[PDB]
């Protein structure tokens, strides 16, 4: 009995008619006291309904060009379905029933199923655009990853970015392609029987383009504050409809299979339904099989439990891991110790903190909750992701830290694609990239030079404003046809072939999930009616015999995968097997 707040006809922006009568143009301001539509430069006063809801109807089509003019001042559309001159400009009408989609035979993809790649479009090709990601979709396909993670896509200013800094929800950003280059992207995905998630922002809007305040204030409180603004309000229903809508329409518009919400912690609301629930509700009442990801770091299980959401990404995995491989301990690495015994420990709990004292420096408190809850894939664990490469002075990657090996890198991608943990890789992990991920964007005037300067201080560090960071964050995909990088990718083949084809490792229960130490020797079993798997991983520095570690088990015996392809059952430091 869950309905629905949104229909066609009372949508907010930009909506084509049907019988072709033209477009229903609407919107709600609190304040304007004069609201027009000026349409291909011709302005037109609108209808008030009552509530500070405006309405007209002409009969332009798909293609027109307008924006709202509140009491004589022109204003972007927040609920523009494209815009093609950026944030400040022009909105375009959008009709989604236009693209020829042939993806009938897709039906999305399980969680339990999923092996993410994360995808930043401006960088993961020379072009970045749509239309040249959707020529890597075979690759990846072969590769082995199941579900693509595309970084946010909503409009923001300048012509490049992480996607972060998103003002228009509803628009997809201009430089990566049109409308309809989306649509061809997820269509080719499906067609290849890929899943295709976005990252979607509902914690904040950027600090340029972002209209709604011009619409009503009241879209936002000074209660609490965004890192750009005022924070989001979600006691106020129209702020709701706004995500929820936004939600609604890149599942059903653009066939996306999830979203991944960033910074849930950071969506205040007290709300008896909190709009994480809400937003569940919203997405399921389209009656398809979308997922929902949360980007939360209370270690809370409600977010799946009580809120209805699919899984969380659980940073303590990738944490502990660093930890372990590189000793480092700035900000939050404080709160690990790595190593083989608390690896063992944090893969037992799922994550690490559940209820004890968090003793970072100025961020002590008591953190977490019980994960007894939560089952294998409700985690999503990752050795790399666009933020713990990004927020990295140089934005080096794992492997080009000082003090990792590739073998300890490879070692590392063994256990992560053999845990019944959802995996996630970052584009360029699989074959060892060469090239960084830093932190890029392209404001305008003093907001620009504010964000080179923060960036300066907060750490000699990449200019984020700079034309270059963006470019030597671009993949070099020729480099992973020699060498060590050729290497890396045949190991990445050969894990996530096995991980598809493993009757044991299709284990996604937690209760046949075993793991432990031997010094600095890391094993963890499964066990299930089909057999016995054990990972070794040597995270020591010296070499060890498999037939030497003390196991409360007996090792199984066939050697099923080496990561350094070894035909003996020994581990060079920080090398792994998978033996059966
Ligand atoms: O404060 C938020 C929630 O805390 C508890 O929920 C967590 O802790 C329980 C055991 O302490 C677990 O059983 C549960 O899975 C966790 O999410 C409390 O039980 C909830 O009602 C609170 O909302
Ligand atoms: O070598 C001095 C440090 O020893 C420990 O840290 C190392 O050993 C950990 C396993 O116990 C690894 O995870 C870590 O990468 C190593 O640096 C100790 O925890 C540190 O506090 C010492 O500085
Ligand atoms: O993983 C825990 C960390 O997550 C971060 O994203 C939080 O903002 C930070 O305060 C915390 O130390
Ligand atoms: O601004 C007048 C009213 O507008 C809309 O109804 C909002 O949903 C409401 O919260 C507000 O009180
Ligand atoms: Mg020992």
């Amino acid at each position: 009995s869950f309905q629905t707040q949104h229909d066609p006809r009372t949508r907010l922006g930009a909506t084509p008619l049907p019988g072709g009568a033209g477009t229903r143009f609407r919107l709600w301001t609190s304040t304007a006291r004069t609201v027009a539509v000026r349409v291909n430069g011709t302005e037109h006063v609108m209808t008030s309904l009552g509530g500070g809801i405006y309405e007209l109807e002409l009969p332009v089509g798909p293609g027109a060009r307008y924006l709202f003019v509140l009491d004589g001042v022109p204003t972007p559309d927040p609920y523009a379905r494209f815009l093609p001159d950026g944030v400040h400009g022009e909105a375009e009408v959008v009709d989604f029933g236009t693209f020829d989609w042939t993806d009938a035979d897709w039906h999305g993809i399980k969680l339990a199923d999923c092996v993410f790649y994360e995808v930043h479009v401006g960088t993961f090709t020379p072009e970045g655009t749509y239309r040249a990601a959707a020529e890597k979709l075979p690759y990846l396909k072969e590769l082995g990853v199941t579900a693509i993670q595309v970084m946010p896509l909503a409009a923001f200013d300048g012509q490049r970015g992480w996607g972060y800094d998103g003002a228009a929800f509803y628009a997809p950003y201009a430089p990566y392609g049109r409308p309809e280059d989306l649509m061809a992207l997820v269509d080719a995905a499906h067609r290849l029987g890929l899943g295709v998630f976005l990252d979607v922002v509902y914690n904040h809007f950027g600090p340029s383009g972002n209209y709604l305040s011009s619409y009503a204030p009241s879209y936002f409180t000074d209660r609490f504050s965004s890192a750009w603004g005022m924070g989001l309000d979600y006691a106020e229903p129209h702020m709701r409809r706004y995500v929820t809508g936004n939600a609604r329409m890149w599942l059903r518009d653009y066939h996306f299979d999830g979203l991944r919400l960033d910074a849930t912690p950071y969506m205040t609301d007290d709300s008896e339904t909190h709009i994480l629930t809400e937003l569940a509700q919203e997405i399921h009442e389209l009656g398809g099989t979308h997922l929902l990801l949360a980007e939360d770091h209370r270690n809370l299980p409600d977010l799946v439990t009580v809120n209805h959401l699919d899984g969380i990404w659980t940073d303590d995995f990738h944490h502990e891991t660093r930890v372990t491989l590189t000793g480092e301990q700035e900000g939050y690495y404080a709160g690990y110790r790595g190593g083989a015994e608390a690896l063992a420990y944090t893969i037992r709990r799922g994550w690490r903190y559940e209820g004890q004292f968090w003793a970072v420096k100025g961020e002590e408190h008591e953190r977490g909750h019980p994960s007894d809850a939560l089952e294998a894939p409700n985690f999503v664990y990752c050795i790399q992701n666009h933020d713990q490469i990004g927020n990295r002075p140089l934005g080096e990657r794992l492997h080009q830290s000082d003090g990792v090996t590739l073998h300890e890198y490879r070692g590392a991608a063994a256990l992560l694609l053999t845990l019944p943990m959802t995996p996630l890789l970052f584009q360029g992990q699989e074959w060892a990239a060469s090239t960084p991920f830093q932190f890029f964007s392209d404001h305008a005037g003093e907001l620009g030079q504010a964000v080179s300067e923060g960036r300066k201080k907060e750490f000699d560090v990449p200019d984020p404003q700079a034309e270059q960071t963006f470019l030597n964050s671009k993949l070099n995909w020729a480099e992973r046809e020699g060498g060590e990088h050729a290497r890396t990718l045949r190991l990445y083949r050969d894990l996530l072939r096995l991980r598809r084809e493993d009757p044991v490792l299709h284990n996604r229960q937690r209760e046949n999930l075993t793991t432990g130490h031997d010094g600095d020797v890391l094993w963890v079993r499964t066990v299930t009616g089909a057999g016995e798997r054990v990972l070794l991983w040597n995270l020591g520095q010296d070499t060890r015999a498999v037939a030497e570690v003390k196991l409360p088990f007996t090792v199984p015996r066939r050697l099923l995968l080496h990561t350094e392809g070894r035909e003996d059952l020994t581990l060079g430091a920080g090398e792994a097997v998978l033996v059966g």
